[PDB]
């Protein structure tokens, strides 16, 4: 990330989560991942604010596709998004974080651990490693939308309310992402019914996902529906 352009620039908080992530990603077996039209970085204005975003994704053996996206409109609002979507061989869970920010600072803050088995639990492994965190204190809890039925119970969605606040959410995608990383080495190759299993609930939550018009508004005010549909559907959250 000393390369990025936006990073600078955004809000310390995703700053510091976006290192986290590079961090997490630096030393596994990583092979890029082409966005489509090799997308890295994009910026659009319509009528308003001018959107820049800032693309790297990659892929290994057990995540067909890790995706790091940091974004930042005029110099109001910032994201970081990621999201690392497993192959389904394996059938792991998607990690994913979202940020939004502004001048004000963090205003959401989500991070989870997705299900994709059918039975929308986390495996086995999962649930005692995250149960091992205990339940972390914050103080301005969000309920997630309906679409959010596709997140875990570990699921984090907040509104910080202070620097320890900030250092604890942090910390707890720093622990996410740890759990995660070992119980990729341990996974081995499912049936073919667990496989296709697995590929359902990650269908299924990128067609959730596509139902947060928030995000979609950014995107919109700045490209416009169409290019907006093709970013959530193609770039955000590919249906396999
Ligand atoms: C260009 C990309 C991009 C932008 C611009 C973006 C914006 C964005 N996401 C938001 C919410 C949110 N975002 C999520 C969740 C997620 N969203 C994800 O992309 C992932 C991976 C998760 C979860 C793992 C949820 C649950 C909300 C709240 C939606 C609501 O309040 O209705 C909001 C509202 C913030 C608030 O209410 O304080 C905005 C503006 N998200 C993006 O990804």
């Amino acid at each position: 990330l000393t390369n990025s352009s936006l990073m600078p620039t955004l809000n310390p908080m995703i700053q510091q989560l976006a290192l986290a992530i590079a961090a997490s990603w630096q030393s596994l077996p990583l092979k890029p991942y082409q966005l489509p039209e090799d997308l890295g970085y994009v910026e659009g204005r319509l009528e308003g604010e001018k959107l820049v975003i800032e693309n790297r994704c990659y892929q290994t053996p057990q995540f067909r596709k890790m995706h790091l996206e940091l974004a930042k409109v005029g110099k109001g609002l910032d994201d970081l998004h990621c999201v690392m979507f497993p192959e389904p061989l394996y059938g792991l869970p998607l990690f994913g974080c979202d940020i939004v920010a502004g001048p004000g600072g963090v205003s959401a803050a989500i991070a989870d651990l997705s299900p994709t088995q059918s039975d929308r639990q986390l495996p086995a492994a999962y649930q005692k490693s995250l149960a091992e965190l205990g339940q972390p204190e914050f103080e301005q809890q969000r309920e997630l939308p309906p679409w959010g039925e596709i997140f875990s119970e570990y699921c984090l969605f907040i509104r910080p309310s202070n620097v320890t606040e900030e250092e604890r959410f942090v910390q707890r995608v720093v622990d996410f992402l740890q759990i995660h990383c070992h119980q990729s080495i341990v996974a081995e190759p499912l049936s073919e019914a667990q496989t296709l299993e697995h590929r359902q609930g990650q269908i299924h939550y990128c067609q959730q996902q596509q139902k947060n018009d928030k995000t979609r508004r950014v995107l919109e005010k700045a490209f416009g529906e169409a290019w907006a549909e093709r970013y959530m559907s193609q770039v955000l959250f590919d249906v396999i």
